[PDB]
Order: C-alpha cells, then structure tokens, then sequence
C-alpha cells in the first residue's frame, strides 16, 4: 500500500493504445532489452498484442486497462484483435 498517483507506465502494466484511425488497440508495457533502440523520454515501447508489433507512444496516447478493460476492451473484428484481446486478458493477473 504505497500512496502516489504513480501516472507513468511500468512494464506488465496493461493499456490501450490508440494509433491514428485504428481502434484503442489492446497493448502492454513491455521492458527494453538490453541492446535495442532508445526511445525518447516519457516514452514507453508498448507491444500491440494479436498483431505482435511495436511502436513508441507517451501516456496521453494511452489508456489504463482496468480503467478501459470494458470500455475498449470488446470485440473489435479488425482481425488481429480479438487476438489480441485474448492474449491481454491471459497475458494479465487474472483469477489470483
């Protein structure tokens, strides 16, 4: 129990991430691996589940999981998606 709003993603934290005329796409804070691209500050690499890929967002283009989980978190069809939308719900802490 550790007070702070803590507004800054970490990784294995879950959000929706929203490119330009795509849905809110479900994605994951990932970590950086030891010797890939640097990204800017307040960036995070966020990884698009059900289509596997990896761009660079800040936290205004992104939302929350819980916070979205129902809102966005429902059955888009873009193929991929529902995918994905699997793979986030069994990606996450779920029944423990």
């Amino acid at each position: 129990g550790s007070s702070g709003s803590s507004g800054e993603y970490k990784a294995g934290d879950l959000v929706f991430a929203k490119m330009k005329g795509y849905p809110h796409w479900p994605a994951r804070i990932d970590e950086l691996p030891e010797g890939a691209v640097k990204p800017p500050a307040n960036k995070y690499p966020i990884f698009f589940f059900g289509t596997h890929e990896t761009a660079f967002l800040g936290p205004k283009d992104l939302f929350p999981y819980k916070e979205y989980k129902d809102k966005f978190g429902k059955s888009n069809k873009r193929k991929g998606f529902n995918e994905g939308l699997w793979e986030i719900e069994n990606s996450g802490p779920s029944s423990g």
